[PDB]
Parts: structure tokens; C-alpha cells; sequence
């Protein structure tokens, strides 16, 4: 079953455009009947760009947790196939769900995220890119992490990685080392993980979204901008009513070193005993 065949991928719409691919809704209907299941297929639309590819393709297929969207297979590497989450991203949920949601509903996607994130990173897993519209919604008590596509193994001796050039991704996620000195690892992620937390406990509200609330409190450049302003030790203000234990949790996700920050490990049963 892991092994589609493209002329039984049936298009129906797009889902999302990244860097140099896209994501769409097909229905994978071998009877041609309208009746076989909905998934999410990635496609490329370059030599590193395949390489790079085939390496997500490669990564995703060995993660294996309630909390990591499912790998379901590939057509001929042409296109990657993954379950279809119809609720979709939790950014969006968040907005259209906020008079139905409670703190604790917050904190049980906060701790099913944490234990997502637990995971990847016990793969040595780097997923670079965690952010609440790479959050799926399986069901309005069960959240996923997706979007692999700037995911990246850490080698065996190695707890981190360079990137020649910066990132492309709205800078408002980036800890400070990947701002700087463009360093990701599994202590980056957990910074990332702050922004996340701020997100859920906003509801995703655009007025007061990372972008919306960092540009506010911001000739230099705007991430030199944003730089200055971490470095200061500013930080996104609480969210309206967020319990204080959570933006306590928050503020130490956001510590200036890497090496400061709490593991995803030490962070879990913190949020699983708030969510108690
Ligand atoms: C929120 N509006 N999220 C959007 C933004 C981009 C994008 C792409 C794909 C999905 C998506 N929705 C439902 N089910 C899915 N299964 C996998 C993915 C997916 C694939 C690659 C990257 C991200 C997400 C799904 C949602 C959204």
C-alpha cells in the first residue's frame, strides 16, 4: 500500500506552496468511482532540491508517533504521500474555534506538540520549521507536527548544523543563534516551541501575532532589528488572560543561550502537570 500509482491520484485542489514545491489534496481513487480515501500529496516543481527531497521523503518515513503526521507513501522520488487531516492547521482552528476552547484544551495540544517534539528530537531530528500553521488538527483533542521540508538529521557526533545562507521562513520563530549565526539544532526548536506556546494561547489573533506584536515593539534591517530587541532581553508580552505558569514556561523556552533552554524531555511533564 506504500506505492501509488499517479494515474489513480486524482486532483482536487492546493493546500499550500513552499519554497521550490507544493502541497495538494488529491483523492487516491484506483476504482475511479469518487469514492477511494482523501490525502495530502508533496511535489517538487534542481539536483540539491531532489537531493533534498528524497532526504524528507527518507526522514519522514521512519518517524512513527500519534503526534507526526503519517507517511503513507510516494508515486514515482516524484511525489510524497501523506494523510489528509481535513480539520487542517491548527492556526486556523484556533481562530475559528476560540469561544469553544478552554486553557486546558490549550494545554493538552501544548503537551501532545512537547511530545511530538520529544520524538523527533530522540531521532536527532532537527524540524527547523514548528510554527502553529505546521500544526494539523486530527481531531478537537488531537494535534500533529507537519511540514518536513527544512527537517534535518543531526549527525551521530554532532548536536547541531550551519546553514550557508539564511532562512527564508518569517523570521519571527528563529532563536536568536539562527538569527545570528544562521545555527539550528534541537535547542532551536525548543525556542520555536515558545513561539508556539504564545500562538496557542493568543488563538492565533493576527492583531496580536508574533509578526503583528515583534514589528510593534521594533538605517538597520529588520532582522538586525529583531536581533537587537531579543538580545535586549524584550520578549513577546503575555497573551491576554494566559494563565502565568504558562508564560512562565514561555519566557524560559525563550533563554538567550541554547544551552539555557529546558529539553522537550524536562518541558513535558511540566505541561502535563498544568494540564492536570
Ligand atoms: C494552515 N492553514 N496550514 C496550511 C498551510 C500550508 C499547508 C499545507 C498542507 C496542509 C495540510 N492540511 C491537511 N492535511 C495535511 N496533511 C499533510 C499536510 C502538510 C504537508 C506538508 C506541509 C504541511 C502540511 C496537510 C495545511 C497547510
Amino acid at each position: 500500500p506504500t506505492i501509488f500509482e499517479e494515474r489513480h491520484l486524482k486532483y482536487i485542489s492546493q493546500l499550500g506552496k513552499g519554497n521550490f514545491g507544493s502541497v495538494e489534496l488529491c483523492r487516491y481513487d484506483p476504482l475511479g468511482d469518487n469514492t477511494g480515501a482523501l490525502v495530502a500529496v508533496k511535489q517538487l516543481q534542481g539536483p540539491d532540491q531532489q537531493r533534498d527531497f528524497q532526504r524528507e521523503i527518507q526522514i519522514l518515513k521512519a518517524l512513527h508517533s500519534d503526534f507526526i503526521v503519517k507517511y503513507r507513501g510516494v508515486s514515482y522520488s516524484l511525489r510524497l504521500v501523506m494523510e489528509y487531516l481535513p480539520s487542517g492547521c491548527l492556526r486556523d482552528f484556533l481562530q475559528r474555534h476560540r469561544a469553544r476552547l478552554d486553557a486546558s484544551r490549550l494545554l493538552l495540544y501544548s503537551s501532545q506538540i512537547c511530545k511530538g517534539m520529544e520524538y523527533l528530537g530522540s531521532r536527532r531530528c532537527v524540524h527547523r520549521d514548528l510554527a502553529a500553521r505546521n500544526i494539523l488538527v486530527e481531531s478537537e483533542a488531537h494535534v500533529k507536527i507537519a511540514d518536513f521540508g527544512l527537517a534535518k538529521l543531526l549527525p551521530l557526533d554532532k548536536d547541531y548544523y550551519v546553514v550557508r545562507e539564511p532562512g527564508q521562513s518569517p523570521i519571527f520563530w528563529y532563536a536568536p543563534e539562527s538569527l545570528s549565526d544562521n545555527i539550528f539544532s534541537r535547542q532551536s526548536d525548543v525556542w520555536s516551541f515558545g513561539v508556539v506556546l504564545y500562538e496557542l494561547f493568543t488563538y492565533c489573533d493576527k492583531s496580536c501575532s508574533p509578526s503583528a506584536e515583534f514589528l510593534r515593539m521594533m538605517d538597520v534591517p529588520a532582522l538586525s532589528r529583531l536581533l537587537e530587541l531579543l538580545e535586549e532581553g524584550q520578549r513577546l508580552p503575555a497573551p491576554p488572560a494566559c494563565p502565568a505558569e504558562v508564560h512562565e514556561l514561555m519566557k524560559l523556552c525563550w533563554a538567550p543561550s541554547p544551552q539555557d533552554r529546558p529539553s522537550f524531555s524536562a518541558l513535558g511533564p511540566q505541561l502535563d502537570m498544568l494540564w492536570s
